[PDB]
């Protein structure tokens, strides 16, 4: 298996070269002047590198009043947008390589859903096992200020966010640090860094984020119908049954929303056992026993599924855990269709290529799981807004849906002699339920919604442009590379 | 009677412990590590005292060339939230104790109505009547320039705003100063303070703010059953009728829409004599008649109703004057079931206990006059915004108002040989007014809305959760306790 | 007793008005224009109130895991000279009179020996008995981060410094805390605070500033026939006998130049006993015993003399201990002809005109002891220089001094056939050791001795201006009051 550095390296190059011919000729080799368009590709050159990467060593004296210290990098991939946006993850094998590949990905990623942020990406190798909550606010804080002095933090210039290492906590002490000394006389302070809880200037929708993001990444291709025709998909009798390996946040989101558009989850997976039953497990029920106690292991209602759900027949296979689960091993016996990358990672080069030769559909990570990153964009607007999204708007729509009512109301009163009716002016209850539960996560996961699908069908127009098939990923990459290559292009370098 | 340091030092204690025993357990001693939980309620302890108070003397050269060195003070309560907010009084009375205890209040009213500030407030020892406005511009600006550089007065650290002492001239001269001098350099300078003119930055939707706060208040709960139930309210031949005491802004203002919407002005107050009306007095007419000379006595249409209109038989009484007016005294011998307290402070802790005792609801100046800050919280952000409210969607919204009723009538003649006969297209005159009228009052009045009903419900399911019964105001306090103990609890102290 | 707010007050005010009459007159009434000279004296009623004072109130976290809210004040007298320099002390009696009155004495402290800076000073209300170090850093930080947020203590805003309750420690804490928090950027940051240990950017010189201070300020009388005059000093037998009250620093310094000059110690004193010795105590000694162990109780060659040493029959009497000491209770029996207070205020306003009235002179505090201010300002002075006082120099002097010394020989000895035999190359050893121990120490206590007596010289001068006798007090005063109001005379207000 290989590095994500080499993973990410590659698919930037192919995608950069794919993008070079075509970018050059028709896009702006319109006026050739000698022909040195093929020269002007340096920007793609300049585009690879990460930028910048600040690796640091800070002491925290731990509880036991002794002096450790403590060691952690940063790596800015791309200011050609500014705030460099990414998270911050705590474990002993962050490294410059994989801070700095993770870094790229992270202004690929951005681009394709359009969030005007470079990419950038932390390390502190740390194990928070080892320490207690008040060693690890002391080492969060001093990681800030550190961050903070050399220019890797503040909310114009880099704004991080958790990882599966780090989160709301983390975030919290984060944004309360910068704000506290180096970011005092910040009106923006507080948009230093996105995840934090609500009562420090979080947004709602932030939870749900991810998962919405991967339910309506499928949801746009699995209403394609070329797109389903080339599976075989959108079928009268297989229709829609996904099988969720990993059942976390995303996991469970997932599994939540693909259920509650008539999606049958017939299998869900965690590290331990599986769990099975073609007649469809019940998100909220298993959401619950994860809840109630430990893993979904022994769900009621669950037969313990045992081989890799990666195997179970379905349409729809969500990898929402583990890094390269989907590997040329198990590739070829993979049953479903369509792979929508909720984690990040999930599936090999080797892996592609084979699912590509047998079409089955790979959503890629890079866009099925930018959901997160599209709220943060949203929560930094939040920040520098300041204010809550629909806070004074709510009810001035509230009123005018209702005069639009009374207009369909009156208008049709006057086709009769009538004084009360005919009653539009009666919402339907879903309506009545939406104008009686107005608040921020509809703003949020509407604007989610916008761009999740304004880009899928930027993926699948330069699928087509470069004449890619089932080959999301590389049409995505793609798509970003001519996007980040754009904005340079209309500067250049120093005499950019 | 107490004064406000220690009336609010009360009404804080009180919630403050109310809070404390919920607050640690099903809240947060889910996971008593040490049961010091107890010990962490430090908080509370942290929050109570007014966090800094800045004294000043500076001189100003009165108009007759001498040289007189003016006092004044400023507190910020809290900066547990931004910019703290609060009012400037000019008056000889004024006390660093009085500007401690109102700064605190400020910061318990904003969370109440969920506005993102700390409490402050100032005080300049002067009596604007002993000064020609030339010296009070002069006073007005040296104290901001001093104000601004202790920090105490920026767009990002403390906004002021007017007090029945002070207004939009000097709301203006502080912003203009600022703006001029150690704000030169900040794009939002002029969110520096609230309450200035529109050819300033004001707001529109400000002068009636106050008002409409108390309208909306008053609406909150006396369309609420159970409230109106234990007071036998919500009557079928007692129905609405309202004594306010005091006629200005606020008492005006709360005359006008209270009446508006069907209640029966019985009886208005002023510092001379009073008024009475079985039968109501129309707010406008009581209003010209203000303006177009001195006091209302002597309406025509008025019987010079004498005795305190506190003893007045009405359902709601709005004490929109004097501080504490409802005291031991006559607390016993009011006739009213609903207290509106349009001023801040008009009922004393005793008489609290007395209305409460005898079933009187007293709905509190901490919630009731907090429309004002409300609106303020909207200047402030107009001023960020660089946009007045729907300036850019008025316009997009009147098309899409038109686009829907287009569509009725469309698809509703499509089911008759119809082309022009069925006219939904015709929005109501009431619509017609509301579309032909766009403007930012509008939006303004809708966020005030949105924010007292959100709040108003807020209000009575902590009285619930605390089991208080028509105890709003320390159902408000307590809610507010919470919401600041909240953010503070997601961060700390230093280790925060 | 009075307090020292009265006691300074009455202070200023007496000079504030001899200077009034002589400062308008032939200084400036010459362009008498209006006469209104006598109102532009409000420079006078600008200069007495303390123009700025916070108050702060913030928690630090105790050991214990517990929250305590600490609270302190600083006030800033003057900002007519920039950097406000003074003071932070932390004891449980600390208050804002307390602060607000010392703060006076600094800028006149300062003005007087010409160092500039404005009147400022500061207290923490707590007692540093009752916190563990790690208590003390906290709060020592959390206050400075307060005090740098307001105001209160930047490098060219506010300087702070020890007070018998703080020092080096505190002082290195601050320093500290603002060059990496809101000073970060400073490449002066560590001038923010001046009394800081050697290592953190320290001055030598310091700690026996406050001694030679007192030793100096003695010095310039005591050499001065007229004063020695009307007291019958520079005596035959009388010569130099000084009695110390208090051996702390200053009284132990103090103790060790009036010596090393001459002057017999015939009795030191302390909190517990006291000790006598006509035929003289030796600093080292006394100095190595206090020690060796607790107090100088004891002294071998000490006869516990038993009464106030204030009595005791000497020349100078040094109180450089407790507050208020000579008092009218024992003023007119006290035997010495000169009071040096190396104490701050330790002479009480009614014991000044009893010495008056019997020609004992009093060495005012605010000359007296100005000798630390005198050294801090050099700190302040190093700390933006980057390097220390003959650093680049010495080495070049010492070759000149030779080069000097070579000439005188090689001249002279051109006045014979000689060619080494006349020998003024040699330095005399006192001049080789100056050349062989050249460290900044030396350059301070210069800067030291040329400041106090340049001072002594201005006081004289001003007595005689002013035709005071042997009152150097007011006379002290009145020469700070000219030299405030003249830096305001050359400026205004506003109109400044």
């Amino acid at each position: 298996d290989p590095n994500f550095f080499k993973m990410v390296e590659g698919f930037f190059d192919r995608g950069a070269s794919i993008v070079e011919d075509k970018l050059v000729e028709d896009l702006r080799t319109r006026e050739s002047e000698e022909q040195k368009r093929n020269r002007v590709r340096g920007i793609l050159r300049i585009i690879k590198p990460c930028n910048h990467v600040l690796s640091l060593s800070f002491p925290i004296r731990r509880d036991d009043g002794s002096w450790e210290v403590i060691e952690g990098y940063r790596a800015q991939h791309s200011q050609h947008r500014t705030p460099c946006k990414g998270g911050i993850r705590y474990s002993t094998d962050v490294s410059v390589d994989e801070v700095k590949a993770l870094a790229s990905l992270m202004t690929y990623k951005c681009a394709v859903v359009d969030v005007p942020f470079g990419g950038a990406k932390a390390g502190v190798k740390i194990n928070p096992k080892n320490y207690t909550d008040n060693e690890l606010e002391k080492i969060t804080r001093r990681f800030t200020m550190e961050l903070a002095k050399k220019g890797f933090i503040g909310p114009g210039i880099d704004v991080p966010a958790p990882d599966m290492s780090t989160g709301e906590r983390e975030m919290s002490w984060i944004a309360d640090t910068y704000a506290s000394t180096i970011g005092h006389y910040d009106i923006n302070a507080h948009a230093c860094v996105t995840g934090k809880p609500i009562s420090q200037g979080g947004i709602h929708g932030r939870i749900s984020a991810t998962g919405r993001g991967v339910f309506h990444g499928i949801e746009n291709f699995i209403n394609e119908a070329s797109y389903m025709s080339i599976l075989g998909m959108t079928p009268g009798f297989g229709d829609k049954t996904f099988v969720v390996q990993g059942f976390g946040n995303v996991g469970l989101h997932s599994m939540r929303y693909l259920h509650r558009f008539g999606a049958k989850c017939i299998a869900v997976g965690e590290s331990d056992g599986s769990i099975w039953n073609p007649d469809g497990i019940d998100p909220k029920e298993l959401e619950d026993f994860k809840l109630q106690h430990g893993s979904i292991l022994g769900f009621p209602k669950a037969k313990p599924y045992e081989g890799s759900i990666l195997e179970a027949d379905c349409d729809i296979l969500i990898p929402a855990a583990s890094e390269k689960q989907l590997t040329k091993s198990n590739a070829p016996r993979v049953k479903a269709k369509i792979i929508a990358e909720g984690a990040n990672g999930p599936t090999t080069p080797e892996a592609d290529k084979i699912f590509l030769e047998r079409n089955i559909m790979v959503i890629p990570d890079l866009y099925l799981n930018a959901g997160g990153v599209t709220v943060s964009y949203f929560e930094w607007l939040k920040n520098l807004n300041h204010v809550s999204y629909g806070r004074l708007t709510f009810k001035y729509e509230r009123d005018s849906n209702y005069h639009l009512l009374m207009s369909v109301q009156e208008s049709l009163e006057r086709k009769f002699g009538k004084h009360g009716g005919t009653i539009p002016i009666v919402p339907t209850a879903e309506f009545q339920d939406r104008i009686s539960g107005a608040s921020e996560k509809d703003i949020v996961h509407s604007g989610l919604a916008y761009t999740m699908e304004r880009s899928a069908r930027q993926i699948m127009r330069t699928a087509m442009k470069y004449n890619l098939g089932l080959d999301l990923r590389t049409a995505a990459y793609v798509n970003a590379i001519e996007k980040v290559f754009k904005v340079y292009n209309e500067a250049g370098v120093t005499f950019t």
